[PDB]
């Protein structure tokens, strides 16, 4: 089986661990502390292809250490998670992918773009915002709810998705 390298990152209280955790261990957890950094392994048949997907969900404090640089730049594919409702969130994705280019050091890094907790009632970022930065970045746009499993699935897979044609 094929083994895929995952990176979930953006801002605090987006939902990354409720995502990771939605899709390893399928249910959806409330209050996973918001420090803990771990990763995760499932074995998933993604498009017929038996997948071993290793998934770091990451966390703890904003340090940009020489072993966290390393620990991420072990990511093949990297979902880049904002919350609809939090629109700091949203401005900050364009530091994470920086973050990511940087620590890959290149400019072609596989990325899809997750707008999470669509089940909430008022957003304050639009899809179309959203579809408008993922078209200027040329990566995947999905919405998504932890809570629901609404688009959980299909963003992942969308990920590995990207790795592969990156592969060629
Ligand atoms: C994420 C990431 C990807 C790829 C490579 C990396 C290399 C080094 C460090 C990384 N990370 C570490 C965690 C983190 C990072 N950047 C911000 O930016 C917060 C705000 C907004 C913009 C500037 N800054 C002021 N915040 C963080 N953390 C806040 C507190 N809890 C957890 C975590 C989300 C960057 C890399
Ligand atoms: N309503 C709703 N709440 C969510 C969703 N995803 C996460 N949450 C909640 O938002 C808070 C932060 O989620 P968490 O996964 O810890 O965020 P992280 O810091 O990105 O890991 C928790 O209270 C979660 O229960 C979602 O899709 N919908
Ligand atoms: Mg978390």
């Amino acid at each position: 089986m094929t083994e895929y390298k995952l990176v979930v990152v953006g801002a605090d209280g987006v939902g990354k661990s409720a995502l990771t955790i939605q899709l390893i261990q399928n249910h959806f957890v409330d209050e996973y502390d918001p420090t803990i950094e771990d990763s995760y392994r499932k074995q998933v048949v993604i498009d017929g292809e038996t997948c071993l997907l290793d998934i770091l969900d990451t966390a703890g404090q904003e340090e940009y250490s020489a072993m966290r640089d390393q620990y991420m730049r072990t990511g093949e594919g990297f979902l880049c998670v904002f919350a609809i409702n939090n629109t700091k969130s949203f401005e900050d994705i364009h530091h994470y992918r920086e973050q990511i280019k940087r620590v890959k050091d290149s400019e072609d890094v596989p990325m899809v773009l997750v707008g999470n907790k669509c089940d909430l009632p008022s957003r304050t970022v639009d899809t179309k915002q959203a579809q408008d930065l993922a078209r200027s970045y040329g990566i995947p746009f999905i919405e998504t709810s932890a809570k629901t499993r609404q688009g959980v699935d299909d963003a992942f897979y969308t990920l590995v998705r990207e790795i592969r044609k990156h592969k060629e």
